[PDB]
């Protein structure tokens, strides 16, 4: 599924498969 990053995680959240899940979906960056 997919909500739009930063959304509310739980058991079960939509957030794309690109999203890691802790509070709200956060990004993701090397540099």
């Amino acid at each position: 599924y997919c909500q739009k990053w930063m959304w509310t995680c739980d058991e079960e959240r939509k957030c794309c498969e690109g999203l890691v899940c802790r509070l709200w979906c956060k990004r993701i960056i090397n540099m």
